[PDB]
């Protein structure tokens, strides 16, 4: 009916986990500004809608996301000083990630796909997964396994980077709420992308070293680390496709029928 | 426009706030089962669809919604053994409001409504909004007021209960997939409803104390407490008006514009 | 010799526990405030004494109790606000629970009882057990078995309430200093009751909602939440009877030889 | 007209409070093996006893002593291995003593008189003051002063010390379960004390280091580190007396009206 | 005299510190194996000649290193797995830094520079930082700056890049026991690196994701993610000089008298 | 040819393990003021530089030392008021040393000597040292075993004592940055001592209990408990090979061949 695990019944959802193969995946996201032309649950709504589309195409579900992440770091999503943005500690996000493993295993689930939207997120998804992995362990399981990846990092083909960055990449250490984010949501949620407010500013370049408390003169005005003067639902399709098509890849690569 | 902070953009939100009035809500619901005729989701549509009407009437936005909850109890959930159900550790679930909390303050907000879908969160829903406070106090701040609440609490009509149970009232406490949810889903996702499969069988009855290890013989088969056989899209309809104009009322008595 | 295992000698626990049956009580109460007329240890001396009772009746032991429980509620016992309430924090609470639950186990106790006297320590006992549990089995022991529950619960039977509420019941909701708890000191701790300094205040009423920061002026000013004017020791005796035999009885099903 | 605080209404410590003078004491003991002769609870009886007697000399009031305390060290309580011997994690300890110096502090007190009766309780009730300290800071509250004693300390004078030991004393290193507390006993809880039982057993001597997981072997039988046979009321009374006048001349000392 | 606060008397520390501008640098590291040509403390032996050479050069101090690092990833690390590795959890990291911070600032310190030399260590420093901040805020302390930053980050520049990498840079994501640390070794501890021990295997390539738990098979045999056979002592010096000429500007920078 | 993990490639460490019988040493020590003529970082090197004589003469391997130790306490350590002394919370120390240990373990290893040279420390790291074991057992391990010691309670001999303090032994009470640690100082490291800025003041003493917040008045200027004046590099040159002698003779006896 749906290949989302909160639309199913238990009944439906005991028996997808009885066939012995059954594939879950996990948007983990983020409440974050995104400039002044994107709305602000960009992070969510990104990575469930690649998970919605990868589970269609391998048979795989998908567990309700998480809406909060951790504090936007002002290298790379503009700084945890914004309004808006509403983030939680590491010790919360691991938390909530070693609870749900948890329970997936209690269920007998023993797949999951760990699927980030939020690049500050990374790590304390992973010590949730390695605190779960370790109680999985105390309690005699070990077959339990976890991929985890942010679908960004599946476009790097030169030659989708250059259909993409016609006047050359710099690198998605800029981009938050830039070319590539702004590019999917106008392929996805065109009605949350208000091009005209985007301001060009000139993509934002930091020394080599980290400010705190964060200093609000150091990340553009706006919030955003690159000018999405460029983006487009030409460019979000192609995105969309080459994310949906390497992580389904993926996927049945690391979790074979 | 649209109510709900994630859709907006970060000015947008930004603007709201400095009103001075605005009025935050946060559902909190739970990945639960739900019988063999109701999605695992309701826990989360049904409060989120009441602040969305309750919002749209009284100009208040509504924050994206916390997934997972505490654990189902047996006599309020049917027990924490069924499949499909995936809870959080308390401290996880109060970690998580009260890092929302800090946050909101942080962006100068100062009233919230936090509306409870899932009757095991409340006492976790208590102590991240107490730590919080405490907190805030640390940080000098004292204005910020909350405001808690479970929805169903505001269908306290003698009438609208005889409306709704035509053959007498039992209780909330056997109300977990039943007349109640059941009725609230067929008038706002009837698609994730499917009164066919349900399991018409005598409401469930405990001594007056618990048991854990959870005992699964104590609870009906299909994991409901009651059956939702009379269920219907008019009472649903009943039910959100009661709730919808009951809550509107309390806010705009607790926090007046 | 006794009943309390404080009161033991290692070697008369050993030999108790060595049985292959035997029960443990943990009565779980409070420090807070009940009214001009009673002391602040109600919450404590309560379960207690029904446990003491019940154990002598039925062979068990009774280990210390809990004497700080959860922060006070307006609802439920007015409020935090007032002086002398001590509570503790909820991950306070759970832990303790958890950390005896444990060395029960190690013990090779397998049967206990938690006894609540203070109505907002609830969750807080259940988390404790959920964690304890778990614990034991990774520790690899499944046969840990707890009983929990509150023992105004076991005060049903409408002939019982008749007697106890000839004017009519109107719920537990109220029962903060009330008929029921008086009614219970004056029949085990009258030198502790001064039913003189009753205020006969009208039954406590609220919305169907709660507010934080707590606000004094919703709690009625002696701290009560219905008067106990009414109370008396026979009134107590009859409750008192009727926990300790329901409870009794409880425990010889849960727990056979 | 109780010196405990669990006996007053909330109005009388509100009014003991409010002098501005008054002085809070807290008995922490544990539920620990004292060899074959000796109860159980005696590291809460026992300081809870002087406590009352110090109270009542200088005008102080006593808090409900906690029952629970650290893990027995073999050579000091004899090892957490013992059966009865109820130990709560660190962390639960400190966070007790913590949360009840913070709720003192909201009721207004000041002052403060922690009274350990279980040597293994020290450092984490000095963490547990230290972390309330620190928070009472960042409330803006730097008054709050507390003494941290334990009670067989103030029993320095040899000639006390001669007259309870005959044969020359060897330190309270070996002192539990022994004469010291025996005798204290004697002449407080004799009911709770059979001499008949105790094992004269030579006194137990450790080398230089310690050993984990505990070895039982290193700990004599009995669980005493050293005989009782040789305690006597007599020397309980002496003790108690020293101990009371000792104690309350250092809380004049340290809290002057 | 020497810039390591370790060795100096409290009072020169004090002196120091009463200067007004002082800059302290805290370097924070990690046990894990670097391969079968060097030794295993190298992410502490690092970031700690930098500092030192750093603080000589502007006037700082540099305070005790941190020797044990988050859990090793596999593409940056080589993994958990391997022997000799001896990883803390993220909130026992976290911890110590938040720790650190929080004293430092007791002291009247306001200038920190925390240097890391493990790459999996960034985000754990992060919510250190950030905690410590969030407590001295609530002290009434908003005058504490932190600078952090991974030493390597500093080595950008083309013609250095050239210089270091004739045949062509790959990126740092493969530096681990490559060519970058071990040179430094070689320029500062060449008697802890054995060249000739060099497994020169392709650089490590991994697909868009990270498997848990980790896959030993992923990882190249002697734990190394790239070779380090053209290492030297020349590029080692290159690598220093541009490091701490770097560092130290940015210090000036950020940190000016 | 060297003692040191931290120094030793995974594969000479892996090799060392693979024996079965590798002994480990894991020095604990603290950054804390010692006075006006010794460095603060003595509590590191000290256990350290035994660590390492002990382990050249019975083959163990020494662990990278824990820089950061708890919180100084006035009877023992001056008090954590000084400046310079860095001290981490309790749940701090406790969580590392617990990381640690379960690292070891899964490394295979399971002979562990924790050598302490902060006294402060003592039951942060026993509760350490049970939470990891506690952890161990869950994980099916029950042979790994643990030896906590400090290197000062190895020097008792009357013989010894009497050549140390000739004029009468006061008692290691008093012993921080006197005679007995200036003396091992001026034996290992005299660059870190200048005798000629010990202040010459009497041994200090405090009354039978402890005062928070810590009262500076009560502890000596200098930060010293007791004058080093009597110290020498003869002395400590007897300390360090009784202790050495001993803590190899203890562990060949403990983890025997
Ligand atoms: C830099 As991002 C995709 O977490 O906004
Ligand atoms: C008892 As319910 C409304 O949380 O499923
Ligand atoms: C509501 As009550 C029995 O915990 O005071
Ligand atoms: C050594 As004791 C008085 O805590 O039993
Ligand atoms: C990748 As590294 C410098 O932490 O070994
Ligand atoms: C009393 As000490 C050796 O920890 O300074
Ligand atoms: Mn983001
Ligand atoms: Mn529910
Ligand atoms: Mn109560
Ligand atoms: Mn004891
Ligand atoms: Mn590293
Ligand atoms: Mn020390
Ligand atoms: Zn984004
Ligand atoms: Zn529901
Ligand atoms: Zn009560
Ligand atoms: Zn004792
Ligand atoms: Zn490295
Ligand atoms: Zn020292």
């Amino acid at each position: 009916k749906s290949v989302f695990v909160g639309e199913l019944t238990w009944k439906e959802y005991e028996a997808r986990v009885a066939a012995g193969d059954c594939v879950l995946m996990l948007p983990v996201g983020a409440l974050e500004q995104h400039g002044h032309h994107m709305c602000m649950n960009v992070d969510v709504l990104l990575p469930t809608a690649v998970c919605k589309r990868v589970a269609e195409r391998i048979g795989a579900l998908v567990m309700p996301g998480l809406q909060y992440g951790y504090k936007s770091q002002q290298k790379s999503g503009g700084g945890n000083h914004f309004p808006g943005t509403t983030s939680l500690d590491g010790a919360t996000l691991t938390g909530t990630v070693q609870d749900i493993i948890r329970e997936l295993a209690r269920h007998g689930a023993r797949r999951l796909v760990l699927m980030n939207g939020h690049y500050e997120n990374s790590m304390f998804i992973v010590e949730g997964i390695d605190l779960a992995l370790r109680e999985l362990r105390y309690a005699g399981i070990q077959d339990f396994k976890v991929v985890v990846l942010s679908y960004w990092d599946f476009v790097k083909d030169p030659a989708v980077i250059q259909q993409l960055y016609p006047e050359g990449f710099l690198g998605f250490d800029i981009e938050h709420g830039g070319v590539f984010e702004t590019s999917l949501m106008l392929a996805l949620y065109p009605d949350l992308v208000d091009l005209d407010r985007v301001v060009d500013h000139p993509p934002a370049t930091f020394p080599p070293y980290d400010v705190f408390p964060v200093d609000p003169a150091r990340t553009p005005a706006p919030g955003t680390l690159s000018s999405a003067k460029t983006a487009s639902r030409e460019k979000g399709e192609l995105i969309l496709e080459v994310c949906v098509q390497g992580i389904a890849d993926a996927i049945r690569e690391e979790f074979p029928p």
